[PDB]
C-alpha cells in the first residue's frame, strides 16, 4: 500500500507518482493507461545494473495497474531547463559514461532502448544518472511497442531510422546519446525538428547531406531522395562550444550518419576522454 501521491511525470503510456509506503520510504508509482506491460517488466527484470531504474514489484487490480520503481527526484531535462546554455564540463563527462555504462550494458544484454532522451534519465542528489521508460524497447528483436513515428519525439532519432530503414541496431541508441552529449555541453538540442522532413533537414544542416562516398548504399534506404539540399558538414568547433578535441573526436565518432560507421558504447567507455 502507498499514499500521498503526487505527480511527477508524464509519458505517453502511464503517469508517474511520488509516493510513500507505510514505513515513509519513497517510491515512483507509474500507472499504465490501460502484454505490451508484460514485454516492458520482463526487459526490467533482467536489467540489473547501477545506471538502469530499479523495478520493486507489480500491483495488479482487474481496473488498476501500477508499477512501483525507486526514486529519483530529477531528471536531465530540469537540470538542463534551470541551467545556464549547458552543464559544467567534469558534469557533462559523468553523466556520459554513466549513459553509456548502461546503455552498454543494455546492449549487451540484446536490449535496445530506442527513445533516449533528457526526460527518460534520471539523477539523485548524488549526481547517479539512471535510464528510464523502456516502453517503446526491444529485447532480443521482440519489441516492447511498435515503433513508430507519431508517439516518440523527433529530436533524438538517427538519419537513417528517419529515412525509413527498419534495421534495428544498437546504432539506434548510439546516435541519441550523441545528440544528448551535444546538449549537455551547449544546453539546448542539437537538432529541435517538428516533423521527419524538417528533423532531417536539421540534421544534415550541420552534419551534411549524406552522399555514396560517405554512406555507402544510402540511396537504397526508402526515404532517400536524389534531389536533397546539399550541405556542407560543419566544423564540431562551430557548433559546440567549450569542448576539448577528445570531447569532439568522440562527439563526431557517435554522430556519423552511416550507422555502421558510429562508435559502440564499449567502444566509446574505451576512449582518451574518460581515464583510459
Ligand atoms: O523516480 C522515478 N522513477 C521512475 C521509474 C520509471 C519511470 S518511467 O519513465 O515511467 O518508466 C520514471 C521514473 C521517475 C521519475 N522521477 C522524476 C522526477 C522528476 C521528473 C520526472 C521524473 C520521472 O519520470
Amino acid at each position: 500500500k502507498y499514499h500521498g501521491l503526487e505527480k511527477i511525470g508524464e509519458g505517453t503510456y502511464g503517469v508517474v507518482y511520488k509516493a510513500q509506503n507505510n514505513y515513509g520510504e519513497t517510491f515512483a508509482l507509474k500507472k499504465i493507461r490501460l502484454s505490451t506491460t508484460i514485454r516492458e517488466i520482463s526487459i526490467l527484470k533482467e536489467l540489473k545494473h547501477s545506471n538502469i531504474v530499479k523495478l520493486y514489484d507489480v500491483i495488479h487490480t482487474k481496473k488498476r495497474l501500477v508499477l512501483v520503481f525507486e526514486h529519483l527526484d530529477q531528471d536531465l531535462k530540469k537540470l538542463l531547463d534551470v541551467c545556464e546554455g549547458g552543464l559544467e564540463s567534469v558534469t557533462a563527462k559523468s553523466f556520459l559514461l554513466q549513459l553509456l555504462n548502461g546503455i552498454a550494458y543494455c546492449h549487451d544484454r540484446r536490449v535496445l532502448h530506442r527513445d533516449l532522451k533528457p526526460q527518460n534519465l534520471l539523477i539523485n542528489r548524488e549526481g547517479e544518472l539512471k535510464i528510464a521508460d523502456f516502453g517503446l524497447a526491444r529485447a532480443f528483436g521482440i519489441p516492447v511497442r511498435k515503433y513508430t513515428h507519431e508517439v516518440v519525439t523527433l529530436w533524438y532519432r538517427a538519419p537513417d531510422v528517419l529515412m525509413g530503414s527498419k534495421k534495428y541496431s544498437t546504432t539506434i541508441d548510439i546516435w541519441s546519446v550523441g545528440c544528448i552529449f551535444a546538449e549537455m555541453v551547449n544546453g539546448t538540442p542539437l537538432f529541435p525538428g517538428v516533423s521527419e522532413a524538417d528533423q532531417l533537414m536539421r540534421i544534415f544542416r550541420i552534419l551534411g547531406t549524406p552522399n555514396s562516398k560517405n554512406w555507402p548504399n544510402v540511396t537504397e534506404l526508402p526515404k532517400y531522395d536524389p534531389n536533397f539540399t546539399v550541405y556542407e558538414p560543419l566544423p564540431w568547433e562551430s557548433f559546440l562550444k567549450g569542448l576539448d578535441e577528445s570531447g569532439i573526436d568522440l562527439l563526431s565518432k557517435m554522430l556519423k550518419l552511416d550507422p555502421n560507421q558510429r562508435i559502440t558504447a564499449k567502444q566509446a567507455l574505451e576512449h582518451a576522454y574518460f581515464k583510459e
